[PDB]
């Protein structure tokens, strides 16, 4: 009622969090306009 | 039915293979103009 408590900086308490996948391997992006999506694998193994 | 389906990547990872014996031995090219090849030697030895 009369404490007249006085605030000093708090803290903030940041996460340990750095991707290096979705900066480092995952360059490419691209959006779906389609449900699904097609990935194409051709193996050449010629004689 | 309903499978519109974009595809985004078409990957080979086909073959593995370069001969650089083309670079490392054989440098030079001598195609025939006949059928006939001779190729021959001379031997270094004596008494």
């Amino acid at each position: 009622m009369y404490t007249t408590a006085q605030l000093l900086a708090a803290n903030e308490q940041k996460f340990k969090f750095d991707p290096l996948f979705l900066r480092l391997f995952f360059r490419e992006s691209y959006p779906f306009t389609t449900e699904k999506v097609y990935l194409s694998q051709i193996p050449g193994l010629v004689n």
